[PDB]
């Protein structure tokens, strides 16, 4: 099974790490437009165009699926994708909800969204939780933690004061925090650190992790996939320097 | 006189702003390729095509000099760009060359240039700093001030915080620090009260600013009285929504 992994940059290399260790795809042909990241800072429209752009570069692959990794394309362009698509498109969003519903059996859990500007903006997460039942979610655009996570401060004073900034006008300590972007899983122990030091919790917050997600529902979508994938060939493609791209991969899948 | 000001995006409303103030231009017309900003953070070739592309945005204009606001840019595409232009175009780094000499008479001056990643590592500013004979220079990539200017985090603990992160590990202190990114203006006074805190200093360092410095290079070089409209004809356009960049403008230009 061959597949298409789109993102604006680096980031899709957090779900690719994820969708690597499920060795369900055969193949996977992955796109990050690092010529004109960041999407989270920009708007619907030029997202939207972003999103289609995207969909034409992967028509010589002749991919069977599109995983769209980007949080930011999930929340603003996947519908318009999927409009002008014949493949199925997956996106990140929709089967966090379904994480959601597995693992937080109470409806009045507090939950934090966390995402870009744009994705929190568009709602996307807000909708579908209030959609499955979910009475308690708040939402924050902690928009600083990717230029901070591509310089990889992943620790120490600055990304301290960073989260500090952020969280500290929260009015809800929650239960459940959902990473919805695609560089947050780099800094999930800090987050956890931040919670616990900050509310002496002995133990943190659930964390909701994209990748995962995503890969949980591929799992029982594709299930006889499940383990086909003995090493896959991947292809590292980017509108930036490709190799660029590429060298952070080491990094990012922890090769 | 018609012009254009070129930029990734909102910060070229820095230089936009000096030159409104200096009154030497009828007509501006404004591009920020908003949909691709940052370029700081990208490669000389993606930097070099983003340049060259910015020459069709404004041909129909029929423009009589382009201006590239963007310190990054200026840094990696002007010499390409001006192989493909009919038109003069003027970057930020050689006026504020020439301002540095008018300035600074001791060539051993310590002289710190800030700047996005990628104008740092074109060393575009130290190459044309030791042309004029200037023996002491350092340089610093605080990539993170862009961002920080982005969400108008112009002052408190995360600013001063993220300038600590970069100014710690300096072992000279600067008699001069070159503002070579369009974002920098707007913590001018929190890096000159920086450097008078954490140095103990009565007086701040000297600080380049990119627009004032191509304000003083356009008009020796067109010979220009400030004397031009008060208020010229400015148009404003954008890769990204222009609602979106016209909105930042208000808040800049104030
Ligand atoms: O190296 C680091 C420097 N940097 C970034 N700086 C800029 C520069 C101009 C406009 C936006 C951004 C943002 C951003 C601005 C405001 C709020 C949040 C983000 N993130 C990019 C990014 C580049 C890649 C991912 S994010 C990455
Ligand atoms: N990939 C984006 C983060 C970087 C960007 O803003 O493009 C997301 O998951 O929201
Ligand atoms: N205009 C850029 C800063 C924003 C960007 O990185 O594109 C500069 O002056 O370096």
């Amino acid at each position: 099974m061959k597949i298409g992994v789109f993102d604006s940059g680096v980031g899709g290399f957090s779900v690719l790490k994820s969708l690597l260790k499920a060795r369900l795809f055969d193949e996977i042909i992955y796109y990050g437009d690092s010529a004109r990241v960041p999407y989270g800072t920009k708007d619907p429209t030029t997202i939207k165009q972003f999103g289609l752009e995207a969909l034409d570069f992967f028509k010589p692959h002749e991919i069977e699926l599109l995983i769209v990794a980007c949080n930011t394309a999930s929340a603003l362009a996947l519908e318009e994708m999927q409009k002008y698509s014949k493949i199925p498109i997956v996106g990140v969003i929709e089967p966090s909800i379904l994480a959601i519903k597995r693992q937080v059996e109470d409806k009045n859990a507090p939950i934090l969204v966390l995402g870009t500007k744009a994705t929190i903006q568009s709602n996307a997460y807000d909708n579908a939780l209030k959609q499955q039942g979910y009475l308690n979610i708040s939402h924050l655009a902690t928009s600083l933690f990717v230029p901070l996570i591509e310089e990889s401060i992943l620790e120490g004073e600055l990304l301290e004061t960073c989260m500090h900034y952020y969280f500290t006008p929260l009015e809800i300590l929650p239960e459940v925090i959902i990473l919805g972007c695609t560089h947050f899983p780099l800094i999930a122990q800090k987050i956890e650190g931040y919670f616990m030091g900050h509310f002496a919790l002995p133990t943190p917050p659930l964390l909701i992790h994209s990748g995962d997600a995503i890969v949980e529902y591929l799992q029982q979508k594709y299930a006889l996939k499940n383990n086909a994938c003995t090493f896959p060939k991947v292809e590292f493609h980017a509108s930036g320097d490709v190799i660029w791209l590429e060298r952070q991969a080491k990094e990012w899948l922890k090769l």
